[PDB]
């Protein structure tokens, strides 16, 4: 201690007004009677601002200042009935009058008869000007912005007439900078054609496009407007990235432990925008190395070819595997957001399941679909992810066995009330075959872990053989529901239930259940999560899970 507690008395009770006054006055701070006495005129001023802000203008307040441990100041507030809107005229004229997606100011708070709330007028004004600016009505004017308050007789009039004038348009797109990327390529990632209606979110989209292309270390995408129609030219300057970039990352997980990730990427090999890359990751239970080549199709960023090769060693609970892979991928995304990937992958796997050593190889075609819909990036308000992937093989036809491998995931997040979050997770997997023994670990299914079924260690939920070794399931499911309570900014308190298992028979899934609670912390890289989970099934003890990365 000590800090001098603020006190608001509203007769008769009005929680809204009270909380507003409390927010407006702010913190009294530490001591004292005298300092509080000086603060009184400010306190009454702020309080009456808050009343005026909620429509109470025949607001009559009184300050009281008491001393003690700590001190305190009691404001008595009394609110004459509020000022209700009589006339409200909100008009958007000009070209904007005809724009479909131009939201007119609406809602309960701007209806006649309603108590005047702080900034509803300004909210409306801000909305109009924001959409004006988004859609390129730069010659857009407020012909009329009148707010009238007669506290007495309790009347308020709103008048917003907004002449938007003519709409500007996208001009030429120009590219300068030490980039060797052909303008043929750069123009196919401009998300607009010339003579098309201006949209600042399209400029943003272009900026993020160029940034995400990997081609540069910097882009200056600017389209400032011009005087009193025209056509706003867009200037893009590109700094070719250093031709060979290196990156190193450290991470940790309960699943795999300490982890190191490295990448050494060439972001442009030639003028046609081809991309080269290498990457590896080292952890005690798993080490892998990969190389890749990418060819932008059209659009370059959502449609592409990706060739890959890889080697991976893995020693987990009762299984070992050296896995070699080559592959070709074709990414294409439709306007929904549905990204398809058509693949042809060859794999050879040297493995030890329990004490039984195998080696098998498959050439499998596959098709996948993905969908990601979020509020944005670093933690979003609400969103979801859908993922579907099928691959298969015919023995004889470059396959040691017949295979129909299917895996699917669904992730979801919603925020409601004052920031209460709900998280949902489902994952399903299945492999069909006429030779299960020939099926290597990578094609089998495992469960448990930070991102699977908490309360259980990584990939430990699995069928066992004669001697009690975890060998892998033909199918698996893992689901989770989590509730998050905002405790502070960047701080949340979660409770969760996960259920899942990997198993060979649909009739006896023997689903295991872990339940628990943890802490979420929003760092700048991402949401770190630390959970304490109790296994309800098998012989359940307690388990600490730790993980890094986005919620979705
Ligand atoms: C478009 C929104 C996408 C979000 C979908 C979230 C799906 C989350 O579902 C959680 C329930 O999953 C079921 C888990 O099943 C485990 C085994 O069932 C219990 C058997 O005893
Ligand atoms: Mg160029």
């Amino acid at each position: 201690g000590s800090e001098s507690q603020l006190s608001v008395r509203v007769t008769p009770a009005n929680a809204a007004l009270k909380a507003n006054i409390e927010a407006y006055v702010g913190s009294l701070g530490e001591r004292d009677e005298a300092a509080l006495q000086r603060f009184r005129r400010n306190a009454e001023a702020q309080a009456e601002k808050a009343a005026q802000a909620l429509g109470y203008f025949q607001a009559q307040i009184d300050s009281e200042v008491k001393d003690g441990k700590p001190p305190k100041l009691t404001l008595k507030v009394v609110p004459g009935e509020p000022v209700r809107l009589r006339q409200v005229n909100i008009q958007v004229l000009g070209e904007a009058a005809s724009l479909e997606s131009f939201r007119l100011p609406s809602g309960k708070q701007l209806k006649p008869g309603a108590k005047l709330n702080q900034g509803v007028y300004e909210d409306a004004k801000r909305l109009i000007q924001n959409q004006a600016s988004r859609y390129g009505f730069f010659q857009g004017r407020f012909s009329t912005q009148r707010l009238s308050i007669d506290p007495r007789a309790g009347i308020a009039d709103i008048d917003l007439v907004y002449d938007s004038g003519q709409r500007y348009t996208f001009g030429k797109v120009s590219f300068d900078g030490d980039s060797i990327i052909e303008e043929e390529l750069l123009r196919r990632m401009v998300p607009f054609k010339a003579g098309q209606p201006y949209d600042s979110e399209l400029i943003a989209e272009l900026n993020q496009n160029l940034q995400s292309s990997g081609y540069f270390e910097g882009v200056r995408v600017d389209a400032a407007p011009t005087q009193a129609r025209q056509a706003i030219p867009v200037a893009v300057r590109l700094e070719a990235r250093k031709p060979r970039t290196m990156g190193v990352g450290l991470g940790f997980s309960t699943d795999v432990g300490a982890r190191a990730r490295f990448n050494w990427t060439r972001h442009w090999v030639n003028a046609e925008g081809h991309s080269l890359g290498f990457e590896s990751e080292i952890s005690a239970p798993r080490q892998n190395v990969g190389a890749w080549y990418e060819i932008p199709l059209d659009p370059p960023l959502t449609d592409k070819l990706r060739f890959t090769s890889g080697y991976q060693f893995e020693d987990l609970v009762d299984t070992e595997s050296k896995l070699l892979t080559l592959g070709g991928e074709w990414h294409s995304k439709r306007p929904d957001g549905w990204q398809r990937v058509v693949s042809l992958n060859w794999m050879r796997e040297e493995y030890k399941l329990g004490d039984d050593s195998g080696l098998s190889s498959f050439l499998m075609p596959g098709i996948g679909y993905s969908l990601l819909e979020t509020d944005n990036k670093v933690d979003p308000s609400h969103g979801y992810r859908l993922q579907f992937n099928v691959k298969g093989a015919k023995e004889g036809l470059l396959a040691d066995a017949d295979v129909l491998h299917v895996d699917a995931m669904a992730k979801g997040l919603t925020s409601f009330a004052g920031g209460h979050r709900l998280l949902g997770r489902l994952q399903v997997g299945g492999i069909a075959t006429n030779d299960y023994k020939s099926i290597p670990p990578s094609l089998r299914f495992f469960a448990g872990g930070d991102q699977s079924v908490r309360g259980y260690d990584y990939r430990t939920l699995s069928p066992e053989n004669s001697d009690g070794d975890k060998i892998g399931g033909r199918y698996m499911i893992a689901g989770s529901v989590e509730y998050q309570y905002p405790l502070a900014e960047r701080w949340r308190l979660a409770t969760f239930v996960d259920q899942g298992n990997a198993f060979n028979s649909l009739d006896f899934p023997s689903i295991k259940t872990g339940v628990g609670f943890g802490v979420r912390w929003v760092s700048p890289v991402g949401p770190l999560r630390l959970d304490l989970a109790h296994a309800l099934d098998d012989d359940g003890g307690f388990r600490l899970h730790f993980s890094m990365g986005p919620e979705l």
